């Protein structure tokens, strides 16, 4: 074990400071039947804390009681990751290894927060210093001059394999293209209104379908598979006059009859039909209008698996995306493959220790997990303290700031946010349900893992104490209660 390292920056809560030789860390999980553990994380400095209760055999009282529901079965979890973007991969590497190992470790393995997703663009998108994709050669409708360039070969791969090979979760790789060659678009550039030439079936068409198979075959050469791609990152944004940066237009029909005419075939006639292809890839709001046109369509839907979702946690309904959307293909995943804030304009892009941007990660974490969907995954892994690099100054926030000047990251709240759900909720998990005794101002989700026992996260985002109980009746009663402020993951032991 390494406790937290803290420093405040001015902002509500502490990062937690890591460098060459220091990084905290976790002890190798472990609680005996009749027993819980509790991890908490607070605004005033707990870092998942470890700490371990009786769970009571009765209970007397009014106060508030979340009855576990072991029989109510919801979605099962796929995981949880961030993006390998070429901005996370530069700051990474730009650590001194001893460091870069630190940080690979604190994602990735049992001594972090176990992530075992890893989303990672095909080429270039705005989270890079310069606009490329795999095949700039014009009219190259062959792909004979498709290859990775150093931003694959030098950074995100070698960088991903170190990931696997610290995990002990097996990872999931997933691929999200933001623009195709410039050749293929109506308007000739990587960013801009702009779509596929032509229409689907066609040549533009079958060009870019082949341009996921070479990619795929690129990193099956450095040997990584992947268990899933999206049909395009954000195909609402090129639809938009003057987007800023890379993307590539659809509309749900386009998106549609790309995916049974050109995309859908081509993989599936490929060595890597066994990849899932996820759809949307998009903002919530886009549902359930997008999953209607796409699925009602047998041809095209016999090769969608899922539908990917996007957030801007800056900004904020559910029930009418995902749960409609749940409702009407309740055999269709949703998943949420891109989250992230740092826009408010009066708000800095970065705000090292900001215990609110923390609560959102993991508030919108629960919404999704209560919306059955079955994954999450941040954006850019690790970013610098400008919130970059962004070759369009399109900054953000990363749950990991990397300070190059000084060989030192900072793992701001956000993350041990993530680490609330990700380290203890693997592949497989099923969300289950959770009733409340009465108005609360708490948010809380409860999951049972593969082995059978019981995972409960309690988020509580007002500044009041709330005493609280939960009954599982296999076991009996946990007595807890709820700082204000505060993320509490409890685990007990079931048989
Ligand atoms: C990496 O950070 C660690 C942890 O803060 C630093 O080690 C501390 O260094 C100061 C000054 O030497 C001591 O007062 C603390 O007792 C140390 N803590 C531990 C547990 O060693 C270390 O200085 C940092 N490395 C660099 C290059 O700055
Ligand atoms: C494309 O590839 C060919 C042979 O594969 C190579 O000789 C040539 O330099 C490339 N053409 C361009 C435009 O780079």
């Amino acid at each position: 074990a390494r406790p937290c390292i803290p420093k405040s920056f001015g902002y509500s809560s502490v990062v937690c400071v890591c460098n060459a030789t220091y990084c905290d860390s976790f002890d190798p999980p472990t609680p005996a039947l009749g027993t819980f553990s509790r991890y908490e994380s607070t605004r005033s400095g707990r870092r998942m804390e470890l700490s371990m209760g009786p769970i009571q055999a009765n209970h007397t009282g009014t106060g508030l009681l979340l009855t576990l529901q072991p029989e109510q079965k919801f979605q099962k979890v796929k995981g949880f990751g961030g993006a390998m973007t070429d901005a996370a991969a530069l700051n990474i590497l730009a650590l001194s290894p001893p460091a870069q190992n630190l940080l690979l470790k604190s994602y990735f393995s049992e001594e972090g927060i176990g992530y075992n997703i890893i989303r990672v663009p095909m080429a270039s998108c705005d989270f890079s210093i310069r606009t490329y994709t795999y095949a700039d050669t014009p009219d190259d409708f062959q792909l004979h001059n498709f290859s990775l360039p150093e931003e694959d070969t030098k950074l995100k791969i070698p960088l991903i394999h170190r990931a696997l090979q610290l995990a002990q979760r097996p990872v999931s790789l997933l691929a999200s293209p933001w623009t195709s060659p410039t050749w293929l678009k109506t308007n000739g550039a990587v960013n801009g209104k702009g779509s596929l030439k032509g229409q689907p079936g066609d040549i533009y068409h079958q060009t870019w379908a082949r341009y996921f198979v070479k990619f795929l075959d690129a990193y099956a050469e450095h040997k990584l598979q992947f268990w899933a791609v999206t049909a395009e990152n954000e195909p609402s944004a090129g639809l938009l006059s003057g987007y800023p940066f890379q993307c590539l237009g659809f509309t749900p029909e386009h998106q549609r009859d790309f995916i049974a005419r050109d995309l859908g075939p081509t993989l599936a006639n490929s060595t890597h039909h066994n990849v899932r292809l996820l759809m949307l890839d998009d903002q919530r709001l886009l549902l359930p209008h997008w999953a209607k046109v796409v699925l009602t369509d047998p041809e095209a839907a016999k090769y969608v698996h899922g539908i990917a979702v996007h957030w801007y946690l800056d900004f904020l309904p559910a029930k009418a995306t995902l749960g409609e959307t749940h409702r009407l293909f309740p055999n269709t995943m949703l998943f949420a493959s891109e989250a992230c804030v740092g826009s408010k304009f009066w708000e800095q892009s970065v705000r090292l220790g900001s215990w609110d941007r923390g609560m959102q990660y993991s508030h919108s974490i629960i919404t999704n997990l209560l919306y059955h969907v079955v994954g999450w995954t941040d954006w850019n892994l690790a970013l610098n303290p400008e919130g970059g690099p962004n070759w369009v100054r399109n900054f953000v926030d990363s749950p990991i700031i990397v300070d190059i000047t000084k060989d030192t990251f900072y793992k701001q709240p956000m993350f041990y946010h993530l680490g609330h759900f990700s380290k203890f909720i693997p592949e497989g998990s099923q969300r289950v349900g959770l009733v409340a005794s009465q108005k609360n101002d708490l948010d809380a989700v409860a999951l049972m893992h593969p082995d059978g026992s019981a995972v409960v996260v309690v988020l509580n985002r007002s500044s009041k104490d709330v005493p609280l109980t939960i009954k599982d009746p296999a076991v009996g009663f946990l007595e807890t209660i709820s700082p204000g402020y505060s993320i509490h993951t409890y685990l007990w032991r079931r048989q």
